[PDB]
């Protein structure tokens, strides 16, 4: 797998008040990674999973597919992530890569699974069921 | 389980252009309720359940965790609820529900499981792995 051209060399998950693996529900996240190019890189993508506590895909994306074009000339780098945290409370996993291709078959820089082990925690917006949010609105009105 | 002193006649889903059960992920849905109060009702609480085909809740609300308050008169009146629909694609139903109190203890006026079968076909947006969407932004930038 990993051939380590390039490197997650660090992984940390922010709210926009400082750095947590807690958030509560609807929270924004930030993950930032660091990333180092040992070499010259072109066709770089970047993806992140989260995933729950059986396996199961919670929501994955890659700069492939957000359509993000990314180039590396060696050296140092600070990935940027940012998404709201609409899930339900729980325990979640998040996994980390760089590869080439929008389903790394044509190389793989660095996978780490399960990174880091973050949890969302009581809820920041609406209270819900169900395993993500929704932002909602309602209106009602008689009719004769 | 319900008594019907309000009655929920019929539910409609709708996305900008027109009504519809059929969604590219990330399109804004509509759902429409007509409302039937035989009588004066106070503290009337309206809820929504979207559940998969397998019947996981996957997202569910109402209007007193909305903090939005309703009253009816005996009459006619149409509800509507607006949200994104960020889901994956796939098979989806909608439960609805007409009662008194947060978590129907106190009064269930009309309980309607499956009330609307609907589907969730492509991408509006981004692609994306997951059983939801989260709205995200990416950036990457050197670093000495
Ligand atoms: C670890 O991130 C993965 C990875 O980039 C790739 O498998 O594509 C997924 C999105 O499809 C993304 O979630
Ligand atoms: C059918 O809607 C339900 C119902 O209003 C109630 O069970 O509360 C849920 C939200 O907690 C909501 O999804």
């Amino acid at each position: 797998g990993s051939n380590f051209k390039a490197v997650i060399k660090e992984v940390r998950l922010k709210s926009e008040h400082g750095y947590t693996n807690n958030f509560p529900s609807g929270d924004t996240l930030f993950i930032e990674l660091d990333v180092e190019a040992k070499e010259d890189l072109q066709d770089v993508v970047a993806g992140i999973l989260i995933r729950d506590r059986f396996g199961q895909d919670i929501f994955g994306i890659n700069t492939y597919l957000m359509e993000k074009k990314v180039e590396l000339k060696k050296g140092k780098y600070l990935f940027t992530f940012k998404m709201p945290l609409n899930l339900a409370p729980g325990k979640y996993t998040l996994t980390v890569a760089l590869h080439k291709g929008m389903d790394h078959a044509q190389e793989c820089y660095h996978w780490i699974d399960n990174v880091c082990n973050f949890e969302v925690n009581g809820f920041k917006k609406e209270q819900f069921v169900g395993v993500c949010y929704l932002p909602t609105e309602f209106n009602y009105r008689k009719i004769p």
